[PDB]
């Protein structure tokens, strides 16, 4: 089907926080792209929202660029520039084994795409491998994050006036990555985008996390039997037999105030020296680069 006049809807890829996505083609320009595909008809339209958070994004490092958003048919359309695999396909794809130079070369980035998104008076609330994506080609040492559906201003960008503390909210992310305060009902903040990253970093270390495949009734019960769990493991005992620098950021974190601007420049050189004492160089090849 046409699609914007210049772009043809491949093959459903795979399937959003809303919509779908489609592997498609810019017929004029000869290059593969990314369609998400929303129902007009839909009771909880979000695609043009979701959209106006790309567009303020766009020129960052590791924001992918919009190519067209429209209407067409029975559809809200968006078109973005085409990326690779989720860092949870290549997690899988690498047997859910990760080196140690893999885990600090994806979170030197990943803390930076965080930023970027801090700076631009947003938090994702959804910090999860699902929601990083690596670039194809020239691009493929770069780490993308998307997914802007769970996101949400946390300061005005004209008075920089930090949202209020509110408490009972509805755990609205990936139970398995939420931060502690998250768990507890309180809005999410900037503190909790960097708490997740650190809870997506030791999974990476460790193949899964101590509170994942948890067994209970309902959904509500299983995230408060995550959120006992969580509590009840000490930074020092999930993070065991791994650099310290892992249960220092962890730490960092739980110790951040609901309004403080966290200092991703220390964060980042937190891994940065532990990179520098392992011996690596920062060249790109992640363990997924030396399958054959
Ligand atoms: C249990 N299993 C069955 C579910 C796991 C979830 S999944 O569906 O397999 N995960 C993948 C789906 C595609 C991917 N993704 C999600 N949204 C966009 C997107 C595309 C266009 C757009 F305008 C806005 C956003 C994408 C995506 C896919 C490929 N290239 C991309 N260039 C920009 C986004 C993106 C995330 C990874």
């Amino acid at each position: 089907l046409r699609v914007g006049n210049r772009y043809r809807l491949g093959r459903k890829i795979g399937s959003g926080s809303f919509g779908d996505i489609y592997l498609g083609t810019d017929i004029a320009a000869g290059e593969e792209v990314a369609i998400k595909l929303e129902c007009v008809k839909t009771k909880h339209p979000q695609l043009h929202i979701e959209s106006k958070i790309y567009k303020m994004m766009q020129g960052g490092v590791g924001i992918p660029t919009i190519r067209w958003c429209g209407a067409e048919g029975d559809y809200n359309v968006m078109v973005m520039e085409l990326l690779g695999p989720s860092l949870e396909d290549l997690f899988n794809f690498c047997s859910r084994k990760f080196s140690l130079k893999t885990v600090l070369l994806l979170a030197d980035q990943m803390i930076s795409r965080i930023e970027y998104i801090h700076s631009k008076n947003f938090i994702h609330r959804d910090v999860k491998p699902d929601n990083f994506l690596m670039g194809l080609g020239k691009k493929g040492n770069l780490v993308y994050i998307i997914d802007f559906g769970l996101a949400k201003k946390y300061r005005d960008a004209r008075t920089h006036q930090h949202i209020p503390y509110r408490e009972n909210k509805n755990l609205t992310g990936t139970a398995r990555y939420a931060s502690i305060n998250t768990h507890l009902g309180i809005e999410q903040s900037r503190r909790d985008d960097l708490e997740s990253l650190g809870y997506v970093l030791m999974y990476f270390n460790l193949g899964s996390l101590p509170w994942q495949g948890l067994k209970a009734a309902t959904k509500r019960q299983k995230y408060e039997r995550i959120s006992e769990k969580k509590m009840s493991t000490p930074i020092e005992v999930l993070c065991k037999g791994y650099p310290s620098e892992f249960a220092t950021y962890l730490n960092f974190c739980r110790s951040l105030r609901f309004d403080d601007k966290p200092d991703y420049s220390y964060l980042r050189q937190l891994f940065r020296n532990l990179f520098h004492r392992q011996g690596f160089s920062y060249d790109y090849v992640f363990d997924w680069n030396m399958l054959k």
